């Protein structure tokens, strides 16, 4: 077969390219949040945590990946840290991605309580805890779950590594039962499924709330028709009592409108409980004015906020999807290596393609922000133009 350096050269050059783009793209995200106070919210502090992890892929994980591919002689625990530091960074990404999803879930479910519950200080403390935990989880092989105790003694002697040293190769130091059960199933796959669960809930909450505002608007128009074509005063009482409850339902520029509305219903209801039928109908037609000038304005704003939240949650879901798309092939190959001992090992070229693909994830997020979030796009422009 071909000399190692030729395939090695391609892989290294490709990794360096990805490293440059990961650094530049994510430095840009961080600089954007720094300058623009419209981007200075709790959601984006997790985005910055995610960008920092991706900067660290470029600055450290990729140079580590280049190093480990050589199979150089190294002390096994040093080799372990080289092998496992990337797992810290992906774990950090998982936590950041899960925190964004929960944040956007809290925001839709309880918006009036959101700012009181989800603060910068609380967010900052979560980020710190998650980074400590990512170091714990990612470097678990250094705590003793390693193949240092069982070194590949043929490889060690052939390239003359020192006493205590190993030929530094991922699959000779990192156990595959760790990679599959602990790293893939427990640490990646469960939180991804949880994220999917949280996002589907966000879309349900949005659909449910949009339906409520549709139904409250239609009740106001159905019951308005009932008053117009009514036989007696007690029928008008039925339509107004339903209408009054629906007015207080949508209640919880703005507050003056539902005051006029409930006021005018109370006027027509007071007349309907005296048997003044035509006066109650005339007063209930004056609700039309309030409905145009105030209520139609409230509905449109409430509807467009929810549509903005759907659109925002979709954008952030795409990021979770592209994380899964870039990382799954490497995990699936590990599952094949682990669960199928009768299968021949995935070839060297596919191994390195899967490593490269996993690393291109550290490039994609800045693009999704630029395309999908107007505030990031506009800040990107201002930085790029005013800079160089
Ligand atoms: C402060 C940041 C930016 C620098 C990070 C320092 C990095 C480059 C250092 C810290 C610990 C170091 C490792 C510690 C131990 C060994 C074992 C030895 O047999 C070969 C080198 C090797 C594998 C080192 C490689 C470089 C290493 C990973
Ligand atoms: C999330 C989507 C995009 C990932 C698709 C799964 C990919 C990674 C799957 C589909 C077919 C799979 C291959 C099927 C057959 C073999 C032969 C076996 O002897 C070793 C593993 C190997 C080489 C598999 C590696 C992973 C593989 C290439
Ligand atoms: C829920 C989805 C998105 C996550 C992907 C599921 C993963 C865990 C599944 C999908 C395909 C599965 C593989 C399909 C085929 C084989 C070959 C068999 O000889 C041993 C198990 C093994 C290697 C499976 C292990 C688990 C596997 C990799
Ligand atoms: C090299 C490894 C990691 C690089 C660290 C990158 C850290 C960059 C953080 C940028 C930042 O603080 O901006 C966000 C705030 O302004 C929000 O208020
Ligand atoms: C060694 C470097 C490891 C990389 C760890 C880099 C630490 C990331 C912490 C960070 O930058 O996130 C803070 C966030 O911006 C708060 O608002
Ligand atoms: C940041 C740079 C990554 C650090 C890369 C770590 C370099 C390892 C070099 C090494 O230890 O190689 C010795 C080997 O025995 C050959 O003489
Ligand atoms: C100020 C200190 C910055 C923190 C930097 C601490 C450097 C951590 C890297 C390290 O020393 O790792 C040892 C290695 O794992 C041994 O095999
Ligand atoms: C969370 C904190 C974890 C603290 C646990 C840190 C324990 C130190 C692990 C360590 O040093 O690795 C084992 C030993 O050095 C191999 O010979
Ligand atoms: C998500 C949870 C994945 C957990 C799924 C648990 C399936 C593990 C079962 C398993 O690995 O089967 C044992 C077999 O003997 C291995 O060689
Ligand atoms: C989502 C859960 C993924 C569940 C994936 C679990 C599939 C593992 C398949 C397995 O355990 O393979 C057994 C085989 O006999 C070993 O030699
Ligand atoms: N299995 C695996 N191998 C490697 N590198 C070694 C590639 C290799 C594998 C087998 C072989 O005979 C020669 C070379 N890096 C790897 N990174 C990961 C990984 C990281 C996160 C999830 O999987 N898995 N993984
Ligand atoms: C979206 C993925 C980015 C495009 C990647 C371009 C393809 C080049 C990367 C890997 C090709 C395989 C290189 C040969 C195996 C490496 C040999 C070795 O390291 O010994
Ligand atoms: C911006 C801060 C500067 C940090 C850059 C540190 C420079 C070290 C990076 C790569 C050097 C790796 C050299 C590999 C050693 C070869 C072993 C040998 O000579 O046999
Ligand atoms: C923003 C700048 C920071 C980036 C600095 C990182 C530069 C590292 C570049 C290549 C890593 C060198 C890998 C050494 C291979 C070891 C070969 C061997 O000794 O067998
Ligand atoms: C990102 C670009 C991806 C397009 C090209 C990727 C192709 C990889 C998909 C399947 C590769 C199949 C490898 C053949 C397995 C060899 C069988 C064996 O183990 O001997």
């Amino acid at each position: 077969g071909a000399p190692p350096i030729m395939g090695s050269s391609v892989y290294i050059t490709v990794e360096l390219a990805i490293a440059v783009l990961a650094i530049l793209g994510n430095v840009l995200v961080c600089w954007a949040v720094w300058l623009n106070s419209n981007l200075q919210n709790v959601t984006n502090y997790f985005v910055v945590s995610l960008a920092a992890a991706d900067i660290a892929v470029g600055v450290l994980a990729i140079p580590f990946a280049i190093t480990i591919s050589t199979g150089f002689c190294a002390a096994c625990h040093g080799c372990l840290f080289i092998a496992c530091f990337v797992l810290v960074l992906t774990q950090s990404s998982i936590f950041s991605l899960l925190a964004i999803a929960i944040d956007r879930y809290i925001a839709i479910r309880i918006p009036l309580r959101y700012n009181g519950l989800v603060t910068g200080t609380r967010a900052k403390g979560i980020i710190a805890i998650c980074w400590v935990l990512s170091f714990a989880i990612g470097l678990t092989p250094m705590l003793g779950w390693n193949n240092c105790g069982q070194p590949k003694e043929g490889k060690n002697h052939s390239q003359g590594c020192g006493e205590g040293q190993v030929a530094c190769l991922f699959e000779d130091v990192v156990p595959m039962n760790y990679m599959v059960y602990f790293n893939f199933f427990a640490c990646v796959l469960v939180p991804l499924l949880l994220m999917l669960g949280v996002y589907l809930r966000i879309f349900l909450a949005a659909r449910r709330q949009l339906a409520d505002l549709e139904d409250n608007w239609e009740t106001l128009n159905d019951n308005l028709k009932v008053i117009e074509k009514a036989d007696n005063a007690a029928q008008v009482k039925d339509a107004l009592t339903k209408m009054r409850a629906a007015a207080l339902d949508a209640q919880k520029d703005f507050r003056h409108g539902f005051d006029i509305l409930v006021g005018q219903i109370d006027d027509a209801l007071k007349l309907a409980n005296e048997g003044k039928v035509k006066e109650a109908q005339a007063a209930a037609e004056q609700l039309k004015t309030t409905r145009n000038a105030y209520i139609q304005k409230y509905l449109e704003r409430a509807r467009s906020t929810l549509q903005k939240e759907v659109h925002a949650a979709k954008s952030l879901a795409i990021i979770v999807g592209l994380f899964a798309l870039c990382w799954l092939p490497l995990h699936i190959i590990n599952c094949f290596t682990f669960f199928c001992p009768d299968c021949s090992h995935a070839p060297l070229w596919l191994m390195y393609l899967a490593i490269v693909l996993s690393h291109t994830n550290s490039v994609v997020n800045p693009f999704i922000y630029a395309y999908r979030i107007r505030e990031f796009r506009q800040t990107f422009r201002k930085i790029i133009r005013s800079h160089v």
